[PDB]
């Protein structure tokens, strides 16, 4: 795990029945907890749904970890790890995502599946009224021997309201790795730049373990 690492991913997905493919490439500083990704829709454009629903699915390897908090994620390499996430929105829109993360030299590779079902056609997701995720805190803990992560997420809407989502995530090393103690991860995520239909998106994350 170098101080600078490359990223390449492919996301294959469906949302309210609409198929889509998105590729990305970027770079980040795993030990500083930061990363930039450039994302390009290559199938299914123009997305007819809020792009924010995808952003946290586009690698906890990019987290700055104190010396005294066991860094599980960096330690799953070179072999890698996979995670799984359900995302339950306050309006019964539901998405699941699975990511399989591997490594070749200085580059991570993500193989990502994303599915969203039952979004109200007049809801803020299908109408694209989302502005951004609020900074958040993921609770990392262990249950029946698996590393878990829970976070109550808030998407800010046009007009200043929030639309909540409950994230539950499971993280599993390819080759057994000693589980860390409970802790927390503070997250900020931001779309730095996008074209008109979000065909091209630059996306930034900053995450620190506490």
């Amino acid at each position: 795990i170098k101080p600078e690492m490359k990223i390449k991913l492919c996301m294959r997905g469906t949302v309210n029945g609409h198929n889509f493919v998105i590729e990305g490439e970027g770079k980040g500083n795993p030990y500083e907890g930061t990363q930039i990704l450039d994302l390009n829709v290559t199938e299914g454009a123009p997305l007819p749904f809020a792009y924010d629903i995808l952003t946290t699915v586009f690698n906890r390897a990019f987290t700055k970890y104190p010396a005294d908090i066991q860094d599980y994620f960096k330690q799953t390499f070179p072999e890698g790890y996979h995670w799984e996430r359900s995302m339950t929105y306050e309006d019964q829109g539901i998405c699941t995502a699975t990511s399989n993360i591997s490594m070749r030299g200085d580059c991570f590779f993500y193989d990502i599946r994303f599915d969203g079902t039952n979004f109200p056609p007049n809801g803020p997701v299908m109408q694209k009224k989302t502005l951004k995720w609020e900074p958040s805190t993921e609770k990392m803990y262990v249950e029946d021997g698996v590393l878990k992560g829970d976070v109550n997420m808030r998407l800010l809407l046009e007009g200043g309201g929030h639309y909540r989502c409950d994230f539950k995530t499971t993280y599993k090393a390819k080759k057994e790795v000693r589980l860390p103690d409970a802790h927390k991860i503070d997250h900020r995520i931001e779309i730095l730049k996008h074209d008109k239909d979000y065909n091209k998106v630059k996306l930034y994350e900053n995450a620190v373990a506490r």
